[PDB]
């Protein structure tokens, strides 16, 4: 009956888990992650690319899904949407529709859910198997506003919950991690981790 998704972690049997790259913090960064804040920063609209790690492949149709949640109490009832400008602005993919913060980059199978009953979103793509030479699977998400915008997320924090599910939708594993979408991700990633070692 209840519509706040979970943001447990969940290994669960396949020992999933996400993995980020470490790509530093100059000004030139277009994405970058911080293990102490478990938070990623990113510039609008561009590449991310998130690591998904398992200790056993799971079966043939399992799949993966990211949503965002608030992250305050007092804002996770409610939806995460695009701003009333980016929702506007005809920057459609082909696939993706034009009120959903979270893209995949470069996948064909990727669906876009609107959930009947909770109105949340998600976009889900099949779980693949590592490539020959790799031991992970990557996937290409965007973020598709900042966070400042207005009406929108309006500078709240989000989360971004990646759940592993089988054929039916049945959870499997879950990660997550914090998200600012901001033009400059490296220089605010060194502010916010100074302010942590501060306090
Ligand atoms: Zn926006």
């Amino acid at each position: 009956s209840s519509s706040v998704p979970s943001q447990k972690t969940y290994q669960g049997s396949y020992g999933f888990r996400l993995g980020f790259l470490h790509s530093g913090t100059a000004k030139s960064v277009t994405c970058t992650y911080s293990p102490a804040l478990n938070k990623l920063f990113c510039q609008l609209a561009k590449t991310c690319p998130v690591q998904l790690w398992v200790d056993s492949t799971p079966p043939p149709g399992t799949r993966v899904r990211a949503m965002a949640i608030y992250k305050q109490s007092q804002h996770m009832t409610e939806v995460v949407r695009r701003c009333p400008h980016h929702e506007r602005c005809s920057d459609s993919d082909g696939l993706a529709p034009p009120q959903h913060l979270i893209r995949v980059e470069g996948n064909l199978r990727a669906e876009y859910l609107d959930d009947r009953n909770t109105f949340r979103h998600s976009v889900v793509v099949p779980c693949e198997p590592p490539e020959v030479g790799s031991d992970c699977t990557t996937i290409h998400y965007n973020y598709m506003c900042y966070s400042s915008c207005m009406g929108g997320m309006n500078r709240r924090p989000i989360l971004t919950i990646i759940t592993l599910e089988d054929s039916s939708g049945n959870l499997l594993g879950r990660d997550s991690f914090e998200v600012r979408v901001c033009a400059c991700p490296g220089r605010d990633r060194r502010t916010e981790e100074e302010n942590l070692r501060k306090k």
